[PDB]
């Protein structure tokens, strides 16, 4: 095939130019159901993609698996096969007491807690959205009247200590993540999450377009761990790549 | 003498003002004020120049922050003391891509930390990320006044010189970090160079505040280094002021 | 489920403590089948575990997905079930001329060019491997009779600028990695892989057993892009350590 | 009509000048030339205001910097291009020693890197030092009038507020970097905090400039966070100094 | 006179030897030598005390590198200069786990990189890990020995004091960035103190030379700070003639 | 017995002695020491050799503190304890300055931290920087007997090889951070390179104790790589008189 790791050839994307790239497999799927004409077009690893129709539109949804590194591949060879436009959808644990389960946030920038950004940009360097993503998620999420929040993430390469997370076999965290949780608390950051960094710092430094939604699943003032609907975050990306196309 | 130890301002003075607009010139601030309704001139001390306008109705400060995020962060953190909430920060700027043009108008949606001050409020892994309602209300400003705009991410250097990798100086040479960093900064999709951004936008978004920050183009340095001896940055502005208020 | 990502009990394990975790869940089943009564456990997005029996005790077979993040979820939920000892196999690219595909490789330590091993200990700290593991590896490998090397792996936290690869959709490598193939390469680093710092360290941290194991697929000295002795030997290693 | 972009200054205003002195507020400038013979105004643009003056025959510069180790450079780099070779730096301070009294004059011997601007001048384990000579001079002179004087280290920092550890602010926060940061520059000896110093002192000592350092104690921080409302011994010391370094 | 700069010694004076035993103080160099066979004095220029052996028909070098990574990282190179290619270190250290004893040996696998001169070498990134074979023979030998051995990751620190996090001192101050940190390596599993084993074990593992480390404890400070001037053991230096035997 | 681990002195040993020189080389000790009033032999272990004597009726140590910063770190904190209160480093060193000539004497305001011992008493940030009474000292010392004189900045690294730019060694291979970076600190004005100051400069300026740094150049490194006088110990002996 025309890509290593995600087994997919240009002709399988039929002009396609924008992504929507999911966490998880099984959800890719279920987003594409959404749209128009969805047909399977690889499965291999963690990289699962379907090709549907937007508007007449050709789009891709491909998952990226857990973490910046992952993401970072999915992100290079579906540059590669010509997609210029990344608008990702995730799951995300928030940190403020004034954000509910069930809300949707929308990232305008990343702090950058993982290692695969600095692979492409200087720590210096923001791990910010494109501003045509940001505005077109903001303005779909307001269109359905979804309970919304804009602002920071935390981007972590690790889900327990790297989000502060005791209940774990060591119960300990190293010093730099200690006391951190409420140190980005006090900086206003949303929420933890783990590819936002790597897919923006990798897109705003490339010349490509990313944006990032997330539903919350978890409220980390809380507990430390999600329950057992996240359906309005799908909705909205579907929406937002409408306006995008 | 008042209730700050730098602007030497008095709450009472700013008449309930919860928005300043933050120019980095003491001598453009009389300018910037008076394209609003009843200016009024409130202290000038070092480089700390401010006035008291209105505009539709609502208290406005006008206040210069001088060269460099040092006194850039006395002025936000002294007028935040004085309640206020949202800072826009209008400059001048020098742009690296070749596509821009002198006289063009740019908006910043987050900043390189080429700046020590940042650092001050937060780690090097935050982003220096503007405001979301700051950032559109500056970019439909920009079209309601047909102005040239790009938005984007910008340099923002602690130096006039070998920071924005200058050579003609009096030593003629730059820094091992920063010796070949123009043309890095380029190939990543920068905009362009100026002094105050990183300070402002990350002391903001770190504690709560909500900052933009717009430009005008002096000077392209893919043609010269120096500007030459010479209006849309100021009318945005203050047009954006007015949507935020 | 007794832990988030991994759908799984302890009750699966059946007093499991030791688990061999490879990258491509893909390859899971075929590893398990090596051994004896071979069960299908769990599979939840890129983590696919088996169940096995070997040398007369419960083992785990559980995929990671690529990348330290997945890879550091992995070991702390099994670690969390019992799980005190990690056996890393996967592939490889070896920077070394003398290295051919084909060979195996065993990693002493590894150069932490990747983020979550941070979350764990900061750079000062060695990504190196446990004594008994590398051992039982190097052994195993010297009775299977392939064709081994045994040193410092360069662990990427991307398959492509972070391993100095230019054929992209940039076509550029980040000041920090530009040139960082031949350093390595002139440092002794056999090769490149994307796992094995976090695993190193966050295990050498936390009083567990891991070692790491792969084969060579592509050599870079020749090519950017690649165009089943690891498996036996990682799972003859296992058979060691229990 | 100028050489340099920001000081509108040209090599001719100069006069042959080759030491400069430099206050921190655009205020204090004519008043400082006023203390030596044949003081003029050259320029004034933003921050940088700038008068000529001469002593002891010479030609001598008196050019504010601003707040800040940014708008320093800019003053410095400009400057030396115009001909400047020492600069001498007098400022107000706030000392965290108990034993500095406010009145009392600080001589600078090196700084903490606390900015962002001398590293685009010198990496981090370069010594922002100050020149040997001018340090002498600064010393020698505060002897000469008999002011209290102390020599030694200063923290220079990049803001005002967290950087010199204040919780009287609008967050009430400081960033764990400097949480608790005072008490060890305290324990470790530092004299001081003020704003310009790194910069000044590498940028010079890095690329074969002279400069000295010399502060007014205006509070002392294990007092109080903010200097009261309101002799003259520093800037008296300055001048008095460059006559030595002519 | 000689062909190195500090050690006084020219490839002559090796005849041929292609390992050598470093051990820190220049007093105990004569110590090993003499269990050897043929021992012969080379040179003794300021901490680099130098004597020449015959193990198994081969030639090999006991050279002292003195305290810490700069005068040890001078040694090894020279020695390198000169056709070493194996260098087995052996020293006294301090343990950080309760269950370590005063007289216990420790072989270190790889090292916590608490150093400056190591980064001369190698950026933090890259472990400071001993080679393999050397550590197995260090293994074997202590197995054979019947030594009381443990294995695993040591801190290797740049001072004695502040970096070992010792308080009874001039200023019984220690820098934020040591402040906690022997408790912290502790957690980590960390089994003992020294001040060399970073540099050594990371120009050599970055320069294509085997070295490996071995260690006799003589204090735990879970117990004290400063070792008593007793339960020592000169078991290490017999273990490392004997792992010389194994890497000849 | 002793009352320091490493150098096996205790506080009698002194005699009331607040003031060190103290050179890198052992063997340099006796000669310095020699060169005042009623030299005694204190103690010798490792690479610590300790000798006593008086100098215009005060008694003063010389210790040396074999090469790099954590074997200093050790001499300067264990006399320290001892009660040492003011340190003075004579040394010798490469000069990489054209104009810096080999017999030429150097005197050290402050030192660029190529070391890893300087780290375990301040941050980065923080100078390394010499007493201000320590330098005044040796340089109207070195006034005093008319040697030629440079002040200035110095390099301290914590290899004599790779940090110090040689490439005349077993690897011929200089890791990225010191590539280009003789150069660099030549452009930067900086005088030479030594191994010590950086540690000790830095301990003694955080921990309320007085060091200065003198040191006579063997080499000069724009004219060849490896070396091939007494002047610095002339200074060194003068400047102690006046911190007397
Ligand atoms: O990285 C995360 N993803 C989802 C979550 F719920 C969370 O808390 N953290
Ligand atoms: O910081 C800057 N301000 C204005 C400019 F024109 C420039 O180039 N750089
Ligand atoms: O991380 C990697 N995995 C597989 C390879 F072939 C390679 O070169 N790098
Ligand atoms: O930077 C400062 N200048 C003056 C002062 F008094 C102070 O405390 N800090
Ligand atoms: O570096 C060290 N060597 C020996 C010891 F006993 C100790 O505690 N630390
Ligand atoms: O550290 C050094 N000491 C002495 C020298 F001659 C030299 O070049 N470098
Ligand atoms: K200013
Ligand atoms: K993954
Ligand atoms: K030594």
């Amino acid at each position: 095939s025309d890509v290593f790791h995600l087994g997919l050839t240009k002709n399988d994307l039929q002009g396609a130019q924008l992504a929507i790239v999911p966490g998880d497999p099984e959800r890719v799927e279920k987003i594409a159901a959404l749209m128009d004409k969805p047909v399977k077009l690889a499965s291999h690893r963690e990289f699962t993609s379907w090709r549907a129709e937007l508007d007449g539109k050709a789009v891709i949804v491909c998952s990226t698996g857990i973490g910046g590194p992952s993401t970072s591949i999915a992100v290079e060879e579906l540059a590669q096969l010509g997609i210029r436009t990344f608008l990702r959808i995730g799951t995300t644990g928030a940190i403020q007491p004034h954000i509910n389960v069930g809300d949707v946030l929308v990232t305008t920038a990343s702090v950058r807690l993982d290692g695969a950004s600095l692979h492409f940009a200087p720590m210096e360097f923001p791990a910010v959205a494109d501003f045509a993503c940001t505005t077109a998620l903001v303005e779909a999420a307001k269109s359905i009247g979804a309970t919304t929040h804009v602002g920071v993430t935390a981007s972590s390469d690790t889900f327990y200590p790297g989000q502060e997370r005791y209940d774990t076999y060591s119960g300990r965290v190293v010093r730099r993540f200690k006391g951190s949780m409420e140190e980005w608390q006090a900086m206003g950051v949303m929420n933890y999450e783990m590819e936002s960094a790597t897919l923006l710092t990798m897109c705003a430094s490339q010349g490509l377009r990313a944006g990032m939604v997330a539903g919350v699943i978890v409220n980390r003032t809380q507990q430390e761990i999600p329950n057992a609907t996240e359906s309005h975050a799908v909705k909205i990306v579907v929406e937002a790549a409408r306006r995008l196309l």
